[PDB]
């Protein structure tokens, strides 16, 4: 289903990805996009599917698209158009200077100070989680550890039920990997039902969680109001429940099938943080856009207002240009580029936060099970979309090869 080329569209450059299901999926997700790279794609292309939309293709016209907030404004981020359209999260739906007094509030609640504060639980539950499973030689790490953990500690974080994961995280899931099941808006409207009365009962009663935070915040001078802080929550929880959670499959695969990079970090663990920036400019998975506010000539190419381009972050470090050998994972590259956590007035808030779990990820998953594979006869499938994924990731390992701590 491609939607017929527009009058200002010169066919030259024209490539029909499909952002939902690109083809080469198979292939793994992240080599999946970077066909779009490859020498007989034009540096910016428009492709016939989901409605039709640009993107940009290189790690340079990425971040000035990014940086250029006058042209590429945030209000319609999300493709397909409905979606961006329905889109109405806080600060991300705003441009600056508006998007200013938001991020200084959700900042309060996710940046540097918090993860300070709870880093003992995320530690504890790290070890934890870990060591359950240490002695049954087998899990799904999608399910056993890469779902609990991030969400666990998000959970702790907002205040909100454990008991709700499933539910929210169906709704999260509809978001960024569509399944034909809801659309976009129908999505936000459950999400909405669900936060709505919550902070109206965090607005009378305040707490210490973020949502109490959140809810009673001064904006602007004034107070926010529950609509704003509804909106902000709905961000945060999108934010919590599908980010943390799809990255660290990609890196436990990865660690699966590659010995020497387990023992590099077991024995010179002084890498790790160098090795967590590697594993995020390698395994990168955002992508999203802008709409155009006006006709504009980029790099040679007329975009028509109100014309998207998907701007995909997760494409910049795969950029042979900005990176050498791109697809190759090296731990002590001299410079690791990327964008992952976004580039512009809207980089990533919470990126202290998902360091912090990573990298205790794979300093307490190492400690106890050194020694860990992919089992025999899984076909690990990734999943494409605004955040990718990996449907499920089952590993084996000997226990008497682990080390319990
Ligand atoms: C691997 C993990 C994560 C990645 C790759 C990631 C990626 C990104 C990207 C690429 C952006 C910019 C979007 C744009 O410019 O439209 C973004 C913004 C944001 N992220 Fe993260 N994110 C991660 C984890 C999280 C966490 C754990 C949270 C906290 C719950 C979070 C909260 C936010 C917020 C609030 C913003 C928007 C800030 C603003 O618009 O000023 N993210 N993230
Ligand atoms: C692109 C993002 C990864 C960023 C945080 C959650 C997300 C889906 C957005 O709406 C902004």
């Amino acid at each position: 289903n491609l939607a017929p080329l527009p009058p200002h569209v010169p066919e030259h450059l024209v490539f029909d990805f499909d952002m939902y299901n690109p083809s080469n999926l198979s292939a793994g997700v992240q080599e999946a996009w970077a066909v779009l790279q490859e020498s007989n794609v034009p540096d910016l292309v428009w492709t016939r599917c989901n409605g039709g939309h640009w993107i940009a293709t290189r790690g340079q016209l990425i971040r000035e698209a990014y940086e250029d907030y006058r042209h590429f404004s945030s209000e319609c981020p999300f493709i397909p158009r409905e979606a961006g359209e329905a889109y109405d999260f806080i600060p991300t739906s705003m441009d600056p200077p508006e998007q200013r007094q938001f991020r200084a509030l959700a900042n309060q609640v996710v940046g540097m100070p918090v993860v300070d504060k709870l880093e003992n639980r995320i530690q504890e539950l790290a070890c934890s989680l870990i060591e359950s499973l240490r002695p049954q030689g087998q899990c799904n790490f999608t399910e056993d550890y890469a779902e609990p953990f991030p969400i666990r500690i998000f959970m702790l974080l907002a205040g909100l039920p454990e008991e709700d994961i499933p539910h929210l995280k169906y709704l999260t899931d509809q978001m960024t990997r569509p399944d034909g099941s809801m659309t976009f808006a129908e999505a936000k409207e459950a999400l909405y039902d669900y936060l709505i009365p919550i902070i109206e009962q965090r607005r009378q009663k305040p707490g210490t969680d973020a949502i109490s935070i959140v809810a009673n915040g001064q904006v602007n001078g004034r107070p926010i109001t529950s609509d704003e802080a509804k909106r902000m929550c709905g961000l945060l929880l999108v934010g919590g429940l599908d980010t943390v959670v799809n990255f660290l499959s990609f890196s436990m695969e990865f660690l699966a099938k590659s010995p020497e990079h387990r023992q590099e970090l077991i024995e010179r663990p002084e890498r790790i943080p160098a090795a967590c920036e590697e594993l995020l400019r390698r395994f990168s998975l955002v992508a999203d856009g802008r709409i155009l506010t006006s006709d504009y000539e980029f790099h040679g190419v007329q975009l028509k207002k109100g014309d998207q381009i998907l701007l995909p972050q997760m494409l910049s470090g795969l950029d042979e240009r900005e990176n050498a050998c791109p697809m190759h994972v090296d731990f002590s590259r001299q410079k690791v580029s990327h964008t992952t956590f976004g580039h512009g007035s809207h980089l990533c808030l919470g990126q202290h936060l998902a360091r912090r779990e990573i990298i205790v990820t794979l300093k307490e998953w190492l400690t106890r099970i050194p020694d860990f594979s992919i089992a025999p006869g899984a076909q690990i499938q990734h999943k494409s979309g605004i955040v990718s994924g990996v449907q499920a990731l089952p590993l084996v390992w000997d226990p008497a090869t682990t080390k319990a701590v």
